[PDB]
């Protein structure tokens, strides 16, 4: 099994409701990249119309939005059950969605400028290696199109479940060191990566994204949390 | 007895070689805007007749360099034994450089558009508002021109005298919280302050900076270097 197989799989193992979907069709919305802050409505644009693609943005919770408010959506996914909640949320409110099953470590299944907006929430702590995504958004947004991103960083791996106490040496890193591999196995989090800002920001230049907006967000519930620590960053950045 | 006037004073209590210089006219040189990493040389164009600002880069270990290239240099700083270096290297190797004791928090004494790159290597992390000392780099920038930066982040503020746990919640601000000021007063440590990525780069952005490099570093000692944890952020970006 390959370890994004078995990513998914756990995925699997553990959607936005009929109301909020009501709310967005009158106007009154609200999605996330990261755990606690919304995105500002004006990263996105006008959406009516635009055609946008959800990274890794399964479950049935973002994209249900965006297509109440006008967007041709594809959803791209590796879980078969964020998949499913997409499927369902769909067949609720009697809407199309191109629902795609694939890896995002690997070439993506779009054409060169298909995509006017690419939604990519907090996922790539899921993949060892982020440029070549980067690299894939970039030839597949239309001149002038948007890349919205949360991503993770290295402090949420530095600890342990005490929060406290840093204890482990980076990068984090379950495919090469036994023992991040063995501490994910404790809590049955399959495969998870640390990145650094040359990977998560650097990796967007490199491809030639000219980054607009850098914000931070906390883990939304825990001890770094309350302790008002950024472990994440929300980016805006432009074709 | 402000806060700039203590830390200039706990730095002062706290250059290149004859050799080194020479080495630097001969094109063989490297430069640092954090504590390990060099600066890849295409990061700065060609130096020569370029007019520059070390902007808190005292110490005489990098505008020497930079002068060897044959760049226009001034160099500021707000340390009395910083700029005691930058003179008696100048004064050594007989070149001419603009010496200036400045406090960068407030406005920088230059004309706006007067110079082709600024060096701002880590320094910041002892003022308390950085989106200001952007605003002036940008300003004083010609069009066209490159502003390279070394950054500290918040993981070193976050964490005890032993680098083990993380004891403190953020903003890291001794002006605003005894607790942070006590800590920094048992370490002869001065003022220093954490700064989030809305800050340190998206106070770029604000600016109206374009990024085109990010890279990160380590402190070069003790056990989150040891640990290989990034603390430092390295950036490139043009007006």
């Amino acid at each position: 099994m390959s370890y994004q197989n078995i990513n998914a799989s756990i995925i699997d193992k553990w959607a936005i409701s009929y109301e909020e979907y009501i709310k967005a069709l009158n106007g009154n919305w609200n999605v996330k990249l990261t755990p606690v802050k919304f995105v500002p409505h004006e990263w996105f644009e006008d959406l009516k119309g635009k055609k946008l693609l959800g990274l890794a943005s399964g479950g049935g919770q973002q994209i249900p939005v965006f297509t109440a408010l006008g967007a041709e959506c594809t959803v791209l996914d590796y879980s078969d059950k964020q998949l499913a909640n997409e499927k369902m949320v769909a067949e609720r409110e009697k809407y199309k969605v191109n629902i795609v099953k694939a890896d995002m470590t690997k070439p993506l299944p779009f054409e060169d400028e298909s995509f006017d907006i690419i939604f990519h929430p907090v996922s790539n702590c899921y993949i060892e290696n982020v440029e070549l995504v980067f690299k894939e958004c970039y030839r597949i947004l239309k001149k002038g199109g948007i890349l919205l991103c949360g991503l993770s960083t290295e402090i949420n791996y530095l600890v342990d479940e005490n929060e406290e106490k840093i204890v482990f040496s980076m990068p984090f890193n379950p495919l090469k060191n036994k023992e991040h591999r063995e501490f994910l196995e404790k809590f049955d989090g399959g495969y998870q990566f640390s990145h650094t800002l040359s990977e998560q920001l650097g990796g967007q230049l490199k491809a030639g994204f000219i980054l607009t907006n850098i914000e931070d967000d906390t883990n939304g519930v825990g001890r770094l949390h309350e302790m008002n620590i950024s472990t994440y960053i929300m980016t805006r950045a432009v074709k």
